[PDB]
């Protein structure tokens, strides 16, 4: 295996950086799920070290900061699981299985609380919940107000695996190759089913449907109501995907970039030239999609035929975590830390 040279592409546009902002030493070497949250004309992100900054999303200047480090004078707090905002708080997992709530104001810690495992996939809030998917088997319900648990669920035990909100009902994937449905009243189980015989094992709600990547990375379609499997595409091994309109975007294990029908494909059409570059997650941006690679390049890509329609080189020390598109803009964080605001 070789990555491949650097696509020669006619730019259709121009995109540029619109700024930057160092946040602390970023991940480094260290594989994470930790990404930017924006809420509010305001950008959330951390470090692995413990450094989390608020900074104002048309400049990127810093609005305010803190460093959760705590034998030793001080130890790095191991951010992992995040960043999430919602209701004046900001959610953070970290690997030494703790969950940090900040206040959007001034970045003082609202609460923190021992989870039962690592939390290193992003916390999601819904109902006044905070739910938290840990590393080694269990979802469980914080209080948003206090981080009490609420509940816990036994599911039970890399790739991200956060779970999704449905109508009252939690989603939750990931090893081992079962899928399961919870009430949030009081975690109830609902329905479970098996999807199996690096990979983000999120499930993705949409329209009654929970679409599911295997830990094999295999695509499989469930309905939300039963749990009963609608289809499966054994492709297999893919590593990351999004759903829009009537199509499933992809990347696979190998870096190929796919378009398939909602129906579980039909694959519309496959772009290989970024293979073995180590590509994010794909999102959907002005109508593109867009992943960046591990040389800190981004890819802009059309959704009708997947050629190429941009190219940018944007940080040095390349990309790994997922890009984020809301309200309007594109903002991703660099393996240093670095978070970029990107203009079409």
């Amino acid at each position: 295996v070789k990555m491949s040279p650097l696509p020669t592409v006619e730019n259709q546009f121009t995109p540029t950086t619109a700024w930057s902002t160092s946040v602390g030493s970023g991940i480094g070497n260290f594989y994470s799920n930790l990404h930017p949250a924006l809420a509010d004309n305001v950008v959330y992100a951390a470090d692995r070290a413990g450094l989390v900054k608020a900074l104002n999303a048309d400049d990127g200047k810093e609005i305010w900061s803190v460093s959760l480090a705590e034998w030793f004078s001080k130890e790095p707090a191991l951010l992992s699981g995040g960043v999430t905002v919602s209701g004046g708080h900001v959610y953070i997992g970290s690997e030494k299985a703790q969950v940090y709530a900040l206040n959007t104001s001034d970045g003082t810690v609202a609460w923190q609380t021992k989870v039962a495992g690592e939390a290193l996939s992003r916390p999601v809030v819904s109902d006044g919940l905070v739910l938290i998917h840990t590393s080694n088997g269990q979802l469980q319900a914080l209080n948003e107000a206090d981080g009490a648990v609420k509940w816990t669920v036994n599911l039970d035990m890399r790739g991200e695996s956060a779970p999704t909100t449905a109508f009252g009902a939690a989603v939750v994937g990931g090893d081992n190759g079962r899928v399961s449905a919870v009430l949030m009243e009081q975690g109830q189980m609902i329905w479970q089913q098996r999807i199996s015989q690096d990979v983000d094992t999120t499930p993705v709600v949409v329209n009654g449907v929970v679409f599911a990547l295997a830990y094999n990375g295999n695509l499989t379609a469930l309905d939300l109501r039963s749990g009963q499997i609608m289809w499966k595409r054994e492709l297999g091994s893919v590593n990351d995907f999004i759903v829009d309109g009537n199509r499933i975007y992809l990347v696979d294990q190998n870096d190929r970039v796919m378009a398939l029908t909602i129906d579980g494909g039909v694959t519309l059409w496959t772009q290989s030239d970024l293979l073995h570059r180590l590509l994010t997650s794909p999102v959907l941006y002005n109508g593109n999609l867009v992943v960046g690679d591990s040389e800190g390049y981004l890819h802009w890509i059309n959704v009708e035929d997947g050629r190429f329609v941009a190219q940018q080189k944007v940080d040095s020390s390349g990309f790994q975590t997922e890009p984020v598109a809301a309200d309007g803009k594109l903002l991703i964080q660099a393996k240093d830390g670095t978070v970029y605001s990107i203009t079409r």
